């Protein structure tokens, strides 16, 4: 066994602050007191063990067995993450081989409100979920290194040289607006209670900048206290759960219809008697007392038959192209851990059955983020701005995916879906014109944007297994109203 040893050892770096877009702290690295021991030194001071064990709330015998078992180690932890005053009280004992150190632990000041977005670090302050993992290299910084001389029992008797100072991690400003985040969190929670639903998501996006202003899910968890958390509660459902968007994609089917040269909003489709047979398969409407409907009526009534007949006429290829160009079934580029791409199925040739099902959003799988990004493109006069969960100062060039005239026309149809007789009146936003589309899948969807005249915000509300299909619209109304007021958006109604 050696009389001495030398070791280059790490100087830990301070992990970068995560903030919201206005500098509100979301993840902060705080100094904690850690008590450790050198067993080889402890072994010389056995009469001190019971007082030390007692000061660590350990049974004397369990503690003594642990030191005896680790007799040839030179390091063990006693307890991590104390108060300065707490460790002081144990160092006050002056037990040979017992040492306090100040290390870094994450605190999450908004806790459950932004847990799924921010994620969290492990005991070693390494990113393990969410933004913490996705931007770990950015946030982590670079350990320093220093040389120590140790005696026969491995205690440090000299600091020899620092070869490298630690470099702190970098601040990261998310796209999240904490004020919008708290409003969405509260309103989604209250909606689940009032509707006896057990899960849900709500996304708010800036249609001009591609920024995710809010992303909240239920259930959630306190990242400051992860004791015995149900794994369901840690799911960022908005990014990692896929669902069938159903009626919510009909505005993309209509976009292809209006681009085709073959359809204007005043054109009529006969949907009588509210069913349509396709070989063995029958398309069924929810309401079945219509004959002639104009294209705006097809959206207000959300006629499956009506959108199917339009799709037969223009062809599935036109609709598939719009859906792909607005990002359905496509990588968002966000690199969020576990983020899903979902599924926009293709065919070399589209028979009638597959054509219809595409047109009314059956057999597709999207995330709430993808559906919000699609609505954002439609709201932004047909131009898709790339998504960001970090603050955007320099907005990248968007891609024109729907002609501005067609997008403008579809916006107007979606304003009627909210505002017109027979429409989703509970999605109406006080002081503003709003636009959007419901969907019903045991699952309630609402997607939309406001103000309808000069749109600023897209929003998706998803409510899982309510206990009564239109539980999502009033949530859109409340959260859109609050978000537009917080953003000083001038009323347009
Ligand atoms: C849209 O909200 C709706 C009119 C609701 C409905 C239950 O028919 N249409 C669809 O969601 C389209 C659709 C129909 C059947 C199915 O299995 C998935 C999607």
């Amino acid at each position: 066994d050696p009389a001495r040893s030398v070791r280059h050892i790490a100087i830990p770096a301070h992990r970068g602050l995560i903030t919201d877009r206005n500098g509100e702290p979301l993840a902060v690295s705080t100094p904690v007191t850690t008590l450790w021991a050198n067993p080889k030194e402890l072994m010389t001071a056995k009469e001190r063990w019971p007082q030390l064990a007692a000061a660590l709330g350990q049974d004397t015998k369990l503690f003594a067995d642990r030191i005896e078992q680790n007799a040839e180690r030179e390091f063990i932890y006693l307890v991590r993450g104390l108060t300065p005053e707490q460790g002081e009280g144990v160092i006050a004992l002056k037990v040979p081989g017992v040492y306090s150190i100040e290390e870094f632990r994450r605190f999450y000041p908004a806790g459950e409100v932004v847990a799924h977005a921010v994620g969290f670090t492990d005991v070693d302050d390494r990113g393990r979920e969410g933004i913490e993992l996705a931007f770990d290299e950015w946030l982590a910084g670079v350990p320093g290194k220093r040389q120590v001389l140790k005696d026969r029992r491995g205690r440090v008797i000299k600091d020899v040289q620092v070869t490298k100072n630690a470099k702190p991690g970098k601040t990261l400003a998310l796209s999240i607006d904490l004020r919008l985040q708290y409003l969405a969190h509260r309103e989604l929670r209250n909606a689940l209670l009032e509707n006896g639903a057990k899960a849900g998501s709500l996304v708010i996006m800036d249609v001009k900048t591609g920024e995710i202003l809010a992303m909240t899910n239920q259930p959630t968890y306190n990242p400051n206290n992860r004791r015995n958390l149900q794994p369901a509660a840690m799911r960022n459902r908005a990014m990692i759960d896929v669902f069938e968007p159903g009626s919510t994609v009909k505005p993309f089917s209509m976009s292809a219809a209006l681009a085709s040269g073959r359809w204007k909003p005043s054109d009529i489709v006969d949907v009588y008697p509210g069913t349509l047979q396709i070989g063995r398969y029958t398309i069924r409407d929810v309401s079945r007392n219509s004959r002639q409907l104009d294209l705006t009526g097809i959206l207000i009534k959300s006629s499956n038959v009506g959108i199917s007949k339009i799709a037969f006429d223009i062809g599935a290829e036109s609709i598939y192209s719009v859906m792909q160009q607005v990002g359905l079934g496509q990588d968002t580029g966000l690199g969020f851990p576990g983020e899903r791409v979902g599924n926009l199925p293709n065919h070399r040739k589209w028979p009638k059955a597959e054509t219809a099902t595409l047109a009314y959003g059956y057999g597709l799988s999207v995330t709430a983020i993808q559906l919000a990004h699609a609505y954002a493109a439609l709201a932004n006069d047909g131009k898709s701005v790339p998504l960001s969960m970090t603050r955007v100062d320099r907005v990248p060039d968007g891609v024109q995916v729907i002609s501005p005239e067609v997008a403008s026309t579809v916006q107007g149809m979606l304003q009627q879906v909210v505002e017109a007789q027979g429409g989703v009146f509970r999605a109406q936003v006080p002081g503003y014109h709003a636009a959007g589309k419901s969907g019903t899948a045991y699952r309630s969807l609402f997607a939309g944007f406001a103000p309808a005249t000069d749109p600023r915000i897209a929003m998706v509300v998803v409510i899982d297994e309510p206990s009564k299909g239109l539980v999502s619209a009033p949530v859109f109304s409340k959260v859109m109203a609050g978000a537009l007021r917080l953003m000083n958006v001038p009323p347009d109604n």
